[PDB]
DNA sequence: GGGCGCCG
DNA sequence: CGGCGCC
């Protein structure tokens, strides 16, 4: 029955493409959008140019519109059949240190599937491996209360080697959300400062501490300033795996830090992106005027995140409130 | 945006 | 050593 099921049909399939062999969000988006609303109509669609008329359909779409009217082809469309590649390559993605580089080279070996990794174990890198081991467990969000002991046993520990150490956990946590994907901990020591640049042991020694107490349980890398690896939470009988990386930043320069630390990610590249509409660039570790010539001049003190808005010319913004 | 570590 | 995956 359904007068135009035929149409919102194609229109759909298009958006799904547009979807997944694309990134083309927006297109994707319209799409859907627009099928919906042809679809609302209780009128048969006839002609394209009628189509344009309601909300949501535009030019492009009713182009598309016109070439499925004529011919229940859409070559366009009818090019689709190449698929599969694209459905497989993602899903590896998924893979902590599967990117989509090493994905499709790995699709490419006939590797597709999860339980085909498992096969292919040999063929991943160390990270990869890790991944894949604890895979199940790196899907699950960790939650509020969770973080909580985490924050503590980090805190704590952290003391004992020195209480002059500084441990702040950002990220999401300190965004506040709810459930949080890892835990992000910045670190910092007096001892380090911008005049240094050196000290990699005080990370260092820290790791290996909670190592030593099957805190960290597993190692993806240790710079002399970053550090993710894998951690857990301990029990009677057991807690899942979690993502954990800690970043050391000279003491010095903790504001920079600190907000960079604390994301979001959408937030730092809009803010980031803005202080060079203004004239500075920023930096884990400073924002400093830039040059007329296009080189960064000395770095302005920074007393508080408040001071890094100011120059921007932004107002402050509290943690939660980072979102983007 | 701006940068750290590891691959091979 | 680039380039990758990641933050
Ligand atoms: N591409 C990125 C990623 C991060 N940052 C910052 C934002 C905080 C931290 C990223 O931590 P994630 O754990 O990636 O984000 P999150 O806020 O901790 O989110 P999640 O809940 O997933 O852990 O690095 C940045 O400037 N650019
Ligand atoms: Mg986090
Ligand atoms: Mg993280």
């Amino acid at each position: 029955e359904t007068l135009n099921g035929g149409i919102t049909d194609m229109l759909v399939e298009l958006a799904n493409f547009e979807k997944n062999v694309s990134q083309a969000i927006h297109k994707y988006n319209a799409y859907r959008k627009a099928a919906s609303v042809i679809a609302k109509y209780p009128h048969k669609i006839k002609s394209g140019a009628e189509a344009k008329k309601l909300p949501g359909v535009g030019t492009k779409i009713a182009e598309k519109i016109d070439e499925f009217l004529a011919t229940g082809k859409l070559r366009k469309l009818e090019k689709i059949r190449q698929d599969d590649t694209s459905s497989s390559i993602n899903f590896l993605t998924r893979v902590t240190g599967i990117g989509p580089s090493a994905a499709r080279k790995l699709v490419d070996e006939g590797i597709k599937t999860l339980e085909d990794l498992r096969k292919n174990e040999d063929k991943l890198n160390h990270h990869q491996r890790i991944g894949l081991k604890y895979f199940e467990d790196f899907e699950k969000r960790i939650p509020r209360e969770e973080m909580l002991q985490m924050q503590d046993i980090v805190l704590n520990e952290v003391k004992k080697l020195d209480p002059e150490y500084i441990a702040t956990v950002c990220g999401s946590f300190r965004r506040g959300a709810e459930s949080s994907g890892d835990m992000d901990v910045l670190l910092t020591h007096p001892n380090f400062t911008s005049e240094s640049s050196k000290q990699p042991k005080l990370l260092h020694r820290v790791v290996e501490q909670l190592q030593k107490v099957r805190f960290i349980t597993d190692t993806l890398s240790k710079g002399e300033t970053k550090f993710m690896g894998v951690c857990q939470l301990p029990s009677e009988n057991e807690y899942p795996h979690r993502r954990i990386d800690i970043r050391l930043i000279p003491k010095d320069q903790y504001y920079c830090g600190v907000l960079y630390f604390t994301g979001s990610d959408i937030f730092n590249k809009n803010m980031r992106a803005h202080a060079l509409e203004k004239g500075f660039t920023i930096n884990e570790y400073t924002i400093r005027p830039l040059g007329v010539t296009g080189v960064a001049g000395e770095p302005l003190p920074v007393d508080s995140e408040q001071d890094i808005f100011d120059y921007i010319q932004w107002r402050y913004r509290e943690p939660k409130d980072r979102s983007e």
